[PDB]
């Protein structure tokens, strides 16, 4: 057993690759064209969802930038989110590839809201997206709306800064929220499913309690989250939990458990599972594939964005 054959379990589990596929289509667009296009593809989205208003703790990180650039002219502030979208070398976008993901997306939701009040530069009136950028957003609108905002959250974390060329640095994250209290938890109901590392992890989640659910991994066991590479080491995962998996909504629903390699047990679970920035809005079909090891611990666990609803009964 190794994380690398840890990542194979339950093979006939058909993730949504679609998103990496329309990332890589995004990619190949020039920066114009990448602002445009998400400009349009979150008017879109705002035809039906509504992103929720970010922590004021976490827009205090991004307060800084926010207001240098509000206060540059029109074809500065371009010019920097042009830098973003290019990855180019500058304090700005050395400063937002420190940011976590949500944020990275608080940051933005500012920039698009004062883009619409008239304090940031729009999108040309009469812009023209190339035939590569048109087929790209013909594309992202047949996605279900799960896979949109994936992709829209994939692009806004590979801006800025070549996270890697920073070597070390000062993490910038939400502070922690206090876990949620005992009696306050709704504990979910897994069918098919009894496991009780399986009901904590869920449970822990849920509550933020983050101190409890890191103990329920080995010191050298994974997690990952999806169409990303796995997370090593309990010291990884837990700053991951602590960084990006706040407040999340998990609701499983079904699951089977079967035996594994040297005399460990395999179990996935499939589900919904609400992100804080739409709520009950945007229901995302999900699979976890569990890897325990015989004393009950975590050794790998994947978590999956299926391709469609139908693979929530794929067991
Ligand atoms: C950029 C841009 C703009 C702005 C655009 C904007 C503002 C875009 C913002 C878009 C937003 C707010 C996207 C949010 C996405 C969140 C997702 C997919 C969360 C998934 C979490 C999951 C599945 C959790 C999974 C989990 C479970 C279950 C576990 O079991 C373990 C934890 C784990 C995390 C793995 C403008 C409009 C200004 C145009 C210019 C421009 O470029």
């Amino acid at each position: 057993i190794t994380i690398d054959s840890a990542r194979r379990i339950f093979p006939n589990t058909l993730q949504a690759d679609a998103v990496p596929a329309l990332t890589a289509r995004f990619n190949q667009l020039s920066a114009e064209d990448q602002l445009a296009w998400t400009w349009f593809a979150f008017l879109e989205m705002g035809k039906t969802i509504t992103v929720a208003a970010p922590g004021a703790a976490s827009m205090q990180f991004a307060e800084g930038i926010l207001k240098q650039i509000k206060e540059m002219t029109f074809e500065e502030q371009t010019q920097v989110m042009c830098d973003l979208a290019n990855h180019t070398d500058t304090p700005i976008c050395r400063t937002y590839a420190t940011w976590s993901p949500n944020i990275k997306l608080g940051f933005w939701n500012q920039l698009g809201e004062w883009m619409e009040q008239g304090a940031v530069a729009p999108i040309p009136a009469g812009y023209q997206l190339s035939a590569n950028a048109n087929a790209v957003l013909e594309t992202l609108k047949s996605l279900d709306q799960g896979q949109q905002i994936t992709v829209l959250r994939s692009s806004v974390v590979d801006m800025g800064f070549d996270a890697a060329k920073l070597d070390g640095y000062t993490r910038v994250a939400e502070p922690l929220v206090a876990p949620k209290d005992i009696s306050q938890r709704v504990q979910v109901t897994i069918e098919g499913i009894n496991n009780s590392t399986v009901l904590n992890y869920m449970n822990n989640l849920n509550a933020n309690d983050f101190d409890e659910l890191i103990k329920l991994f080995v010191e050298d066991g994974a997690l990952q989250p999806p169409f990303q590479r796995p997370i090593v080491g309990k010291d990884a995962i837990l700053r991951f939990f602590r960084e990006e998996c706040q407040n999340l909504n998990l609701l499983p629903e079904r699951g089977v458990a079967e035996p594994a390699d040297d005399g460990y047990t395999q179990v996935k679970v499939t589900g919904k599972v609400q992100t804080p920035w739409f709520g009950a809005a945007v229901g995302m079909n999900m699979a976890w594939r569990f890897l325990l090891n015989p004393q009950g611990k975590i050794f790998f666990v994947a978590i999956d964005l299926l391709a469609s609803p139908k693979e929530l009964l794929n067991l």
